[PDB]
């Protein structure tokens, strides 16, 4: 029979900390949508405090894939840093390898997020806001050593596209940027990418490709880039190294995976003395809800929550099966059928408050 | 198991009537896909003739729900008539309030409907015209008492965004204005929505909020608000009170719905000297196609069609199950299938012709 | 209960031949999407070479079809071949019938297919690419002789939308052309359709409707008409009639379907001395994903292929079934659910790899 098989596990910190240790681990027994295949990815990200005084976070990602015996990867170390409550920026470098190609790159960016509203009558009546609509305004200089032939060769065909396309580059790179379903994805989660607007072009003296370009990215509320500008950047709890990883195995059979970390943000205050297991984030099931409803299963699944000592749960809905003390458990029932409805793009509302 | 069970009925009238009575219920062991939960809701909607010779109509609509603890209410009360068979018109006021909050609003509408086509060998040929293209025009002036902080707060956002985005409110506005997944629910129904036109925006002197707006929506035929425009508004038809009133209480485990409404428009001349109930309006199948694939589920279903004395059905398919002189029930084979299939986004036609 | 029955076969040609012939069968207990039913349609597809040294083919096309008893038929007559390796030339007639109502027309087309990039780096390291970002313009001159009532109506109703319109013509043109949820499909390929630019519309002298118009489709690469631009016309391979039939009957309880061809293209050069069977069209998995949801369904399916003489799969994943010599089958395990998968919308890689 198709069954899903999986654990996962939020061990939350106490007193003044929002910090977890968040486990996840899944296998099901049918194909990946991937029209390659078989594929294989891992995943790490790490987010050390550089400086505490002007909120500098040492941000570092590393990618490796391999898709239809392909081997990539994608190797990035930021700093980023709020400026003010709206504007973010990021200092950076990295390099992207495919098989025998490689190419480096340098980037200093901008990023301010733009609520579309705010109200005291919403802030007043509200206990817990999810949708907030807004939108978000990229500036990106990029810097490329062109130091091979296919980085000439790439080159002239931007240089060829901006001079020739003129207004229809900035819109027609939308359906290149946003390869195959990459591109569907957008509409699904209420989003919106704007045209680029392209600053600077051009090539620098070996020769290095050099570009300054703008674009905004919209959403209705769904979009928690947008919607959750500052607490999916929690720079204030971060007083020690946090750390995230996952990995995938897949092919036309199955798919496997596990993901592990130890970071902030994992519990928020939900007011009068109450704290939550943060709202969960609504792209993440919108767009695995694209892929989620391809073959038909049976649910085999068990959450660990584990509260800091001489805490407990005030509210749960799906409610625990079971409890021994600071530790709850939920499997089978309500929870199974949650399980199901969020793999297969649901939003439902799972809610844990808890207290003491 | 996870299980829909559900009860719907049809009274007909005959004569020169299309007058039915129509009930609906369901419950469902599965989560709301709201990202906020419980949630409940109450709608009543009542349609009065005014003036029989201007063809007014008294439409009144109250809307009350509680959603994760807040408590919100809508009440409007409207005149409205055709003016000519491609323009309607409303006048009307209402309020709106959220926990402590609360504003009210009078208006003034004009929404004109425009087929894109006109064709005899499509009229002569297809016996049932189903898709149906077109586009429909908004115009409204509407007013609001800015009678507390709340509401000078947003009128004053509304003036920034206004002379600060230019060209850019009326595009970026649709994001704010169809919050969460109704932005992604436009393309879902093969809709636009145009930017707005801002046509007057102000205050009067307590102080008013003054605007005038204006913007238009269109169909590839699936929107039932343009491919059926006159059977939506069967004024003809109302030589009395007609009600519908509908309430859903709802949670992570659980949705339960009932609808009780006495209504013109349930029947339609097939033409022949046949009738039929209405087509299925395809909107409401399409857009709770994107909640319906969430969880597998069995169906408990049936529906009751009493048809008027001495009339009896000529075709049907799904061919009901059984009958009993003008009571015609339909459950389980090929009816409890259309059901799981209208639930989950399918639009399948499931057609009921009647005579004598 | 809910049962997919299906059937499939591939008998391949080896050598220097790509050739196969197709065959697929369908039966399931469902009703189909269609608002109006029921529905039966049966298509013929025949490509004879004119002119091998000019590369000109002869394609022609004949579509019944019988919906809610209104009787349908297209017939289509083109001459089409390759200029360069981006544009395609067709010159066609045909006709368009619907119950007592029929239209001749006469065309002129040049299609013009443009890669968004070339790249040695991607060329070298993806042993078989699939997602190739694009965009491919369309130049269509037709002509209609005016000789009935509804044909003059019509043309009088264009002549109106594209004088008054103006600029809104073009654009408002897509929902009118992309009936009911076809519109919907455009979004849902990562695909995108331009305004349509009117360069001529006039009366000729009996009186004969003429018109030239321009639009451009994109893809993020799903869209195979433009990822596959050379295979999807394999004129190299042409050196006999190639065709294709199929035919489906469909109602609110059921549907039904054969397929068979005998054409070009079916197996495909894999590199490093393997053979590939093409790498499956992704939009038709994708379009029928928007159907393929509205029903549980168990699989009884069995897929037959058979290799030239003394050839072998070298890889297949699903793996097959059973084997005898050249013939190998796949039916149940990971088949029936890689079945299940793309009839609900999946693009999960089956590969086939064989040689000798
Ligand atoms: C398909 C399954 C669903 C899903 C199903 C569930 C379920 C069921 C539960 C949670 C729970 C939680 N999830 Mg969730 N969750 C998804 C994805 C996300 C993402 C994300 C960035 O993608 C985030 C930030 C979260 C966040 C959270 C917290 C709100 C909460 C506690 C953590 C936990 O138990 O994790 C468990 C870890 C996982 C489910 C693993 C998810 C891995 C996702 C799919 C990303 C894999 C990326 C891969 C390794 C690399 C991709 C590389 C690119 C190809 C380049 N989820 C995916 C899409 N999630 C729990 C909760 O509500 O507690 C109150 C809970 O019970
Ligand atoms: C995702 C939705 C939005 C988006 C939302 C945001 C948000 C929100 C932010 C940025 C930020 C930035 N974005 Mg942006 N951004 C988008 C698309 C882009 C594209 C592109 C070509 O598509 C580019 C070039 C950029 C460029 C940039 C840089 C200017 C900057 C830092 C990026 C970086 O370091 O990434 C390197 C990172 C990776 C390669 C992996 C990231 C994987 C995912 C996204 C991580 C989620 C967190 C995970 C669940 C938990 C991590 C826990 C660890 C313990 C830390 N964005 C899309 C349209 N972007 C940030 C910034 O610093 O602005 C000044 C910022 O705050
Ligand atoms: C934000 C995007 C990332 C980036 C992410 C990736 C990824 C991921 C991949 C490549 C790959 C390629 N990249 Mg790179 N690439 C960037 C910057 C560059 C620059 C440059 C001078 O800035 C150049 C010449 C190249 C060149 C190339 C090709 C040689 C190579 C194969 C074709 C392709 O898919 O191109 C894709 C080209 C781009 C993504 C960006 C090109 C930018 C141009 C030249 C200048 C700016 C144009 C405009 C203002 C902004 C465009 C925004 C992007 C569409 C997101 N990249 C930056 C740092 N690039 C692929 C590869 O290795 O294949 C074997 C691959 O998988
Ligand atoms: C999920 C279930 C499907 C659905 C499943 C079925 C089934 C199954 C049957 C019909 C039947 C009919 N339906 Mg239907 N129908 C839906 C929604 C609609 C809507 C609408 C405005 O939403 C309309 C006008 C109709 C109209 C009709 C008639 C064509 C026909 C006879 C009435 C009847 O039996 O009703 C029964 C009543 C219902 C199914 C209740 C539907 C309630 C919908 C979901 C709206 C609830 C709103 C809620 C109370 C308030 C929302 C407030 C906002 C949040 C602010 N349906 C929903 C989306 N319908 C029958 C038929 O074809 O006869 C020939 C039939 O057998
Ligand atoms: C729904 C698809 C279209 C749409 C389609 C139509 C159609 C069609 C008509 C209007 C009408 C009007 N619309 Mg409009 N309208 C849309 C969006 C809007 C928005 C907005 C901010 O989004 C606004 C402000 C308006 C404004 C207006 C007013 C000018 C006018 C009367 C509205 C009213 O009284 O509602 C108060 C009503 C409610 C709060 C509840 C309505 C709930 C649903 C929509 C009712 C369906 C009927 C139900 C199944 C059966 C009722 C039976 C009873 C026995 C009567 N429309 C969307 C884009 N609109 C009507 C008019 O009079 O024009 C002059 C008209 O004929
Ligand atoms: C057609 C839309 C309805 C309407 C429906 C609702 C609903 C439903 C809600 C609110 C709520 C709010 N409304 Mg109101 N509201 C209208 C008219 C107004 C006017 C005005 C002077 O005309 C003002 C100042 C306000 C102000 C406010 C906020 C104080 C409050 C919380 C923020 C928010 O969501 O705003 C939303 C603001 C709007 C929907 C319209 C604002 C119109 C502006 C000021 C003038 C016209 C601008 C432009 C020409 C047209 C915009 C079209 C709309 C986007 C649909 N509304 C009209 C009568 N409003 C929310 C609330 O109570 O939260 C606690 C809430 O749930
Ligand atoms: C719903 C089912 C899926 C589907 C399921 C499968 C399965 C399962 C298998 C294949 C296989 C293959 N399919 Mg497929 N396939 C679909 C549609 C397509 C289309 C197309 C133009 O629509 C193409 C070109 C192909 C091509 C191919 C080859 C890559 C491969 C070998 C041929 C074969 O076995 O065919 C079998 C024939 C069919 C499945 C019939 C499909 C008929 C489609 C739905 C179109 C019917 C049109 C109707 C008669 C007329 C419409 C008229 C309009 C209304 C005007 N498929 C549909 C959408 N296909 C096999 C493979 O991968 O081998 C390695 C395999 O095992
Ligand atoms: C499908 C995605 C794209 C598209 C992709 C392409 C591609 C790719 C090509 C064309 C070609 C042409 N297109 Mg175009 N085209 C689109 C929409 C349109 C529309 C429209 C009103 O929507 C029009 C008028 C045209 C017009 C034209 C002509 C200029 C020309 C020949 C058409 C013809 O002979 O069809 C008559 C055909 C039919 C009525 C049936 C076709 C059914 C499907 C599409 C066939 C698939 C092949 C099947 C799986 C296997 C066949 C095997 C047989 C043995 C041959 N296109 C959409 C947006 N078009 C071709 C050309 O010659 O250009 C110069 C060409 O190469
Ligand atoms: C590429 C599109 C095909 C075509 C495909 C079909 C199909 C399929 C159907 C009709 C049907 C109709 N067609 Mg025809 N039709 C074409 C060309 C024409 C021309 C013309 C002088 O060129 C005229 C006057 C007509 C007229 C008509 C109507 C009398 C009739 C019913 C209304 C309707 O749906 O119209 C649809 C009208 C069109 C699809 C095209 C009209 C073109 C106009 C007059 C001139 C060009 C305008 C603009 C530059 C380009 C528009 C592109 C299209 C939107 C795809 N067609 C060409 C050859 N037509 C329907 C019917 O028989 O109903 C009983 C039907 O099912």
């Amino acid at each position: 029979t198709t069954t899903a098989h999986s654990d996962y596990e939020i061990i939350l910190e106490g007193g003044s900390s929002s910090w977890g240790q968040i486990k996840g681990r899944a296998k099901v027994n049918v194909p990946a949508a991937l029209p390659l295949l078989p594929a294989d990815c891992n995943i790490k990200i790490e987010a050390k405090p550089l400086d505490a005084q002007k909120g500098v976070v040492r941000f570092t990602s590393q990618i490796e894939s391999i898709v239809d015996s392909t081997k990539n990867k994608l190797v990035v170390e930021v700093d980023i840093a709020n400026e003010t409550k709206d504007r973010r920026i990021a200092v950076g470098e990295g390099e992207v390898s495919v098989g025998d190609f490689s190419h480096k790159f340098s980037f200093e960016g901008s990023v301010v997020n733009m609520y579309y509203y705010r109200s005291d009558a919403v802030r007043r009546n509200v206990p817990n806001p999810v949708y907030m609509q807004g939108r978000q305004f990229h500036d990106i200089m990029m810097k490329v050593p062109l130091d091979n032939k296919d980085l000439i060769e790439t080159w002239e065909g931007f240089q060829q596209s901006i001079s020739g396309g003129g207004v229809n580059f900035g819109d027609w790179i939308r359906e290149f940027w946003f390869i195959g379903p990459a591109y569907t994805a957008i509409n699904e989660g209420g989003q919106r990418i704007s045209p680029i607007q392209v600053n600077n072009f051009g090539v620098e003296s070996g020769p290095v490709g050099v570009s300054r370009w703008k674009f905004s990215h919209a959403g209705s509320g769904i979009v928690d880039s947008i919607s959750r500008w500052a607490e999916l950047f929690p720079v204030e709890q971060l007083n020690k190294p946090a750390s995230i990883e996952g990995g995938f195995r897949s092919d036309s059979q199955g798919i496997e995976v596990k993901v592990d970390g130890n970071l902030p943000g994992v519990s928020r205050d939900a007011g009068g003395g109450l704290r939550r297991i943060l709202n969960h984030p609504l792209i993440p099931l919108v767009h695995h809800g694209m892929v989620g409803k391809f073959n038909d299963f049976t649910v085999d699944t068990q959450l660990k929550v584990v509260l800091p000592k001489g805490y407990k749960i005030r509210y749960a809905a799906p409610q625990f099966r079971s409890q021994n003390l600071e530790e709850y458990r939920w499997s089978g029932g309500a929870y199974a059928r949650w399980v199901e409805h969020v793999c297969k793009g649901g939003t439902g509302q799972f809610e844990v408050l808890y207290a003491q």
